[PDB]
């Protein structure tokens, strides 16, 4: 395994982007700024294997707690977690740190955010990389509840819409939650289909799940401790802005992303499947790609060595 991070041994930074919103991050390294943006329901600590490697490769790494998570503010309002608001905050974040640009690397919902950052704020994005999450041009002629519904593997997203319901289930036993979620593809104890009908994500999964090969008990307990601060409302609110996000994306008016870009697909991610990235070159002329075999949804901890190799090669050739 690559070198990891001990939370206590990190530099912790805090930036107040608005009077009620302060964003936490950890920072390591000197060199061009790279801003890592995690997914749901994760942490800056999801990047524990990349942070040292990227620093050693000659980059100044800023690994965020995204809004809703960890030491970052977690307001309860749904519309505080739309893409427009989150992206404008990240611009303010750069402004307050005095950074003209950064490289933005995201995974999962953080991948969605970095695409929107490249789309609408290219002047502040030196280059953009996404793990798993594609860029998808908004279809200004079809609604988000026509797309979600069609895709049966997206049914969990409907279970996550009504505030309080998924929170109760995910907060009931935090250890069980993380142990159930953070698994390799072949170790999966969860179905993303028919969640509403089943009555929840964990109604059929083990009460005392085993530990994935990917994670230690200590690592699980870090996530547990982090989610005691604010729970799952903020994190889940990222899912609760589909219409608003679509309307914002429609304002792009078909503009391309013209900065350096990298799309990395994961063979065994069954939600964010490689094929969903199919026509990205048509919108992104300077797109490069990576692909990781035997790699599920939790890319950074499933295949950290591979991630580190792909990102450093691309950073050195295209971002620096």
């Amino acid at each position: 395994l690559p070198t990891s991070c001990n939370p206590s041994d990190m530099s912790h930074g805090y930036v107040t982007v608005k009077p009620r919103v302060r964003l936490h991050f950890v920072e390591l390294g000197s060199g061009p700024a790279v801003c890592l943006c995690h997914g749901f329901p994760e942490s800056w600590y999801s990047w524990r294997y990349q942070i040292p490697a990227l620093a050693q490769a000659g980059y100044r790494v800023l690994a965020m707690d995204m809004k809703g998570y960890g030491e970052s503010s977690a307001p309860p309002e749904i519309e505080e977690y739309c893409m427009e608001v989150l992206c404008k905050e990240m611009v303010t974040f750069l402004d307050k740190l005095g950074l003209s640009q950064a490289v933005f690397i995201g995974h999962d919902w953080g991948g969605m955010l970095v695409w929107y950052m490249a789309l609408f704020y290219p002047e502040r994005v030196r280059a953009v990389a996404s793990l798993n999450t594609p860029f998808i041009p908004a279809n200004p002629n079809m609604s988000p509840l026509e797309s979600i519904k069609a895709n049966p593997v997206f049914d969990y997203q409907l279970y996550f819409q009504e505030p309080g319901v998924a929170e109760a289930e995910l907060e009931q036993n935090l250890s069980r939650t993380f142990k159930s979620l953070f698994r390799a593809s072949d170790e999966s104890v969860l179905s993303m289909h028919k969640v509403c009908e089943a009555g929840g994500l964990f109604v059929n999964s083990p009460e005392e799940p085993s530990l994935s090969r990917m994670v230690t008990e200590e690592e699980i307990q870090f996530y547990v401790q982090q989610f005691k601060k604010s729970g799952f409302r903020g994190p889940l609110n990222w899912y609760r802005n589909m219409e608003r996000n679509w309307k914002w994306a429609c304002k792009s008016l078909g503009r391309k992303i013209l900065i350096p870009a990298l799309m990395v697909t994961a063979e065994k991610d069954f939600v964010l499947v490689p094929q969903m990235s199919q026509h990205m070159e048509d919108w992104i002329p300077h797109l490069k790609r990576g692909h990781i075999e035997d790699c599920g949804h939790w890319t950074q901890m499933d295949k950290p060595t591979e991630v580190n190799q792909i990102l450093i090669k691309w950073l050195d050739s295209d971002a620096r």
